[PDB]
């Protein structure tokens, strides 16, 4: 089925300061499904940075890439139809286009292959000026 996620939140911003991308879908979207960022520079590979699904009641799973754990957070409303990451401490490595992803087969927030993902949004540019 077509799903179009899409980002925002993606801007010029400068080392050592915060940025928080959101994405939700236009239209059909997903219930209880491990949603992801990813993200990759011109040339690169796609890199996982962060993964999120719905827990019992209110809670969610959460699991972090090594280059940003303490400083990146993913967080999720489902009201809203809206997942999120806040992004701390921003560094010049963390420029690239950052990615909304859904991985349908997962059934727990893990490592995400960018391989396996079976949906993926438009991208935001994230820049960060050393």
């Amino acid at each position: 089925a077509e799903v179009q996620l899409v980002e925002s939140g993606g801007g010029l911003v400068q080392a050592g300061d915060s940025l928080r991308l959101s994405a939700t879908a236009s239209g059909r979207t997903f219930s209880r499904a491990v949603m992801g960022w990813f993200r990759q520079a011109p040339g690169k590979e796609r890199e996982f940075v962060a993964a999120i699904s719905a827990a019992p009641g209110t809670a969610y799973y959460a699991f972090y890439a090594d280059s940003v754990r303490g400083r990146f957070s993913i967080s999720a409303d489902s009201a809203k139809n809206t997942v999120y990451l806040q992004m701390n401490s921003l560094k010049p490595e963390d420029t690239a286009v950052y990615y909304v992803a859904a991985d349908l087969k997962m059934q727990v927030a893990a490592y995400m292959n960018q391989r396996s993902v079976d949906y993926w949004g438009q991208g935001t540019q994230v820049t960060v000026s050393s």
